[PDB]
């Protein structure tokens, strides 16, 4: 608004461009799992994903563009980016940032068992304050890691959240004052009273129901990952109506009939790009190439 603007930096993990030590030594020594994005990598984007474990940090290696990564095709290069975006490491390939990141939400990660982004460190120039808050939760596993920046949490320990920092983590306070960050697919999500509430804003001049344009705030309605193990959710995925028509074969069974105009939320994200939806309260397989999919898409991204 003012004499500076702004886009995202306070908003998830994606870290600064780490010269080279910040990507490396503030992964080292850290947490017995976690992971960081710096950008210093080739293609129009920065793609790199280094983990700590215990001998020296596993920088990976990731390719991704601007262009849409539904399925896998078999394009040339695309006009803005510098080619076909699909993500890479570890002789995997997926599609999209967050969707890789989405590791741990199912069985562990290719080094350590569940990571997450690693602290700030490196020599920040920003820091967090502040006084967000939503309905609390409460540990069901014991404390342990090695970030101060984070949270360890106690088992039968309530925590209240504060923020929403990461995807997989959530800003809360423990039963002795510390605070940091706590898991999203490790505790169990608790609904006290006073969270839905908000002060009042109000209107001034409406009239019809407006898009869900800019994004809702985070809590109860809408929460990071916790229970898309692939899927992404930030701030909302693409939600509206199905941009192309796409009907089920004849010969299928199981199948989910697309058709450009009802809304499908992408339930179950496979591999190959064939992912799942509900449309109609029916859930089923459907090309999803006749809709807008979700992942790490975003208008005024200006990722390149």
């Amino acid at each position: 608004m003012a004499g500076n603007f702004d886009s995202e930096e306070r908003s998830s993990w994606y870290w600064g461009r780490l010269s080279r030590q910040e990507a490396v030594a503030l992964l080292q020594g850290q947490r017995h799992g976690v992971f960081l994005v710096r950008d210093s990598s080739t293609s129009p984007g920065d793609y790199v994903l280094s983990v700590s474990e215990n001998s020296r940090v596993s920088h990976y290696i990731i390719n991704s563009s601007g262009p849409r990564p539904p399925v896998p095709p078999s394009p040339a290069q695309p006009p803005p980016g510098v080619s076909p975006s699909r993500l890479r490491i570890g002789d995997q390939e997926f599609d999209s940032l967050p969707a890789l990141l989405e590791f741990y939400k199912i069985h562990y990660l290719d080094t350590t068992t569940l990571i997450e982004p690693v602290s700030r460190s490196r020599q920040g120039s920003g820091v967090i304050l502040r006084q967000e808050e939503a309905e609390y939760v409460r540990a069901l596993f014991d404390f342990n890691g090695n970030d101060e920046e984070d949270l360890p949490f106690k088992k039968g320990d309530i925590l209240r959240i504060r923020d929403k920092p990461e995807e997989q983590w959530w800003n809360a306070e423990d039963s002795e004052g510390k605070r940091g960050m706590i898991p999203v697919p490790y505790v169990e999500k608790y609904r006290p009273a006073s969270a839905s509430v908000s002060a009042l804003i109000g209107g001034n001049q409406e009239g019809s129901h407006p898009q869900p344009l800019g994004g809702p705030e985070p809590g109860p309605y809408a929460q990071p990952s916790v229970n898309t193990p692939l899927p992404n959710l930030q701030n909302g995925p693409i939600y509206a109506r199905v941009i192309q028509k796409r009907v089920p074969n004849a010969y299928d069974k199981t199948a989910l009939a697309l058709e450009v105009g009802e809304l499908v939320k992408v339930t179950k994200i496979n591999v190959s790009g064939q992912w799942e939806g509900e449309c109609n309260g029916k859930r089923g397989h459907f090309p999803f190439t006749h809709v807008r999919l979700l992942d790490q898409q975003n208008p005024e991204e200006d990722f390149s």
